[PDB]
C-alpha cells in the first residue's frame, strides 16, 4: 500500500499551488511588486541544491514533514499579516517549503515506484495535482474572499494543511533519522552530462514559453481587442484544462509512442501554437492555440520527468534527490525571470516579435531531443 505516499505528494503539490494562485489576486488590491512575485521562485531556486544533498544524509520523510511545517507557518502568517516585509518573508518561506516538498516528494516517488512504466504512470497523476491546484485556486480564493472575509481562504487552507500534516504523521512518521545506503554522484558530475542537459533545457524552454505568455497576453488583449475583464480571465482557461488532460493521458501514453518522440512533437506543437497566437483576432481565435500550448507542455513535462529518473539509473548511481533538484531548478528558472524579461522584450519590440522569437527558439531546439532515444 504505497498509494498513500502518492496521495501525500498529490496533496502537497495541490495545496502548495492552491496557495500560490489564491495569494496573487488578493495581494495587489490589499496593498496599493516584481520582486515579491519573483521572490518565491528565486529563493526556491537557491535552496534546491541544498535539499538535494540533505535528502542523502537524513532521508526523505524529515524534509517532507519539515515542508508541511514551513507551509503551515507561511499560511498562518499570510492570513494574519498586513505589511510588505512580512509578505516577502512569507512568500520566501513558501519558496523554501515548496522546494522541500517538490524535491523530496519527487525523489520518494522515484524511489518507491522503481519500475520505469509505473514511475511515469504515477508521475502523471502527481503532476496532475499542480494542474488541479492552478485550476481551482482563483475561484476558491474569490468566493471565500467575497463572502466570509479576507482571512477565510487562508484559514481554510491552514485547516487542510493540518489535515495533510496529520496524515503525514500517521503514514510517514518522521521519528528517527535514517541515512541513504549509497552516495549520489555529486552535482558537478551530473551537470557535465549532455543528455541530462538536453532534457533540462527542453523543460526549461517549454516552461519559459508559457511563463512569458501568461502575464504578457492580457496587456496585448486589452489594447488590440479592448476585451472585457471577465474575458481576460476565461481566455487562458483552455490552457489550464488541456494541461490537466494532456498530463494525465500522456503519463501513460508517452512510454508507447517513445519519450523522445513525444517530447519532440511537444516542442514542435508548442512552437507552432505560439507562432500562430499573434494571428488571432478575437477570443474564439485564441481558443485553439492555447489548447495546443497546454497539450504540448503537458506532453513535454510528463515525458521528461521519468527520463530524468531513467538517465541517473542508466549511467550513474540510483539516487534521485540531486537530479530532481536539477529538474526543479529548470522549472523555477523559467518562472523566475520570465515575466520581467518578457515585459522588457515586449516593450523594446512588439509582442508578435516576442512570440515569433519564442516559437522559433522552440522549433530550433526541437531536433535536439533526437539524442534522447535509447540505443536499442
Ligand atoms: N509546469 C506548469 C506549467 C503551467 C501549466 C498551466 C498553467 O496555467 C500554468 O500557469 C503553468
Amino acid at each position: 500500500s504505497r498509494k498513500l505516499i502518492l496521495f501525500i505528494v498529490f496533496l502537497a503539490l495541490l495545496l502548495d499551488n492552491m496557495l500560490l494562485t489564491v495569494v496573487v489576486p488578493i495581494i495587489p488590491s490589499y496593498l496599493y511588486v516584481g520582486l515579491l512575485f519573483a521572490s518565491k521562485a528565486t529563493v526556491q531556486l537557491i535552496t534546491n541544491p541544498f535539499i538535494g544533498l540533505l535528502t542523502n544524509r537524513i532521508g526523505y520523510p524529515i524534509p517532507i514533514f519539515a515542508g508541511f511545517c514551513i507551509m503551515f507557518v507561511s499560511t498562518i502568517m499570510f492570513a494574519f499579516s498586513s505589511s510588505y516585509a512580512f509578505l516577502l518573508i512569507a512568500r520566501s518561506l513558501q519558496g523554501i517549503g515548496s522546494s522541500c516538498s517538490s524535491v523530496a516528494g519527487m525523489g520518494m516517488l522515484a524511489s518507491v515506484y522503481t519500475d520505469d512504466e509505473e514511475r511515469g504512470n504515477v508521475m502523471g497523476i502527481a503532476l496532475g495535482g499542480l494542474a488541479m491546484g492552478v485550476l481551482v485556486g482563483p475561484p476558491f480564493g474569490s468566493v471565500l474572499y467575497e463572502f466570509v472575509g479576507k482571512t477565510a481562504p487562508f484559514l481554510v487552507l491552514a485547516a487542510l494543511v493540518l489535515l495533510d500534516g496529520a496524515i503525514q504523521l500517521f503514514v510517514l512518521q518522521p521519528s528517527r533519522v535514517q541515512p541513504e545506503s549509497q552516495k549520489g554522484t555529486p552535482l558537478t558530475t551530473l551537470l557535465k552530462d549532455p543528455y541530462i542537459l538536453i532534457a533540462a533545457g527542453s523543460i526549461c524552454f517549454a516552461n519559459m514559453g508559457i511563463a512569458m505568455l501568461e502575464p504578457a497576453l492580457p496587456i496585448w488583449m486589452m489594447e488590440t481587442m479592448c476585451s472585457r475583464k471577465w474575458q481576460l480571465g476565461v481566455a487562458f482557461l483552455p490552457a489550464s484544462i488541456s494541461y490537466l488532460i494532456g498530463t494525465n493521458i500522456f503519463g501513460i501514453l508517452a512510454h508507447k509512442m517513445g519519450r523522445w518522440l513525444c517530447a519532440l512533437l511537444g516542442m514542435i506543437i508548442v512552437g507552432v501554437s505560439i507562432l500562430c497566437i499573434p494571428f488571432a483576432k478575437n477570443i474564439y481565435g485564441l481558443i485553439a492555440p492555447n489548447f495546443g500550448v497546454g497539450f504540448a507542455i503537458g506532453m513535454v513535462d510528463s515525458s521528461m520527468m521519468p527520463i530524468m529518473g531513467y538517465l541517473v539509473d542508466l549511467r550513474h548511481v540510483s539516487v534521485y534527490g540531486s537530479v530532481y533538484a536539477i529538474a526543479d531548478v529548470a522549472f523555477c528558472m523559467g518562472y523566475a525571470i520570465g515575466p520581467s524579461a518578457g515585459g522588457a522584450i515586449a516593450k523594446a519590440i512588439g509582442f508578435p516579435w516576442l512570440m515569433t522569437i519564442i516559437g522559433i527558439i522552440d522549433i530550433l531546439f526541437a531536433p535536439l531531443c533526437f539524442f534522447l532515444r535509447s540505443p536499442p
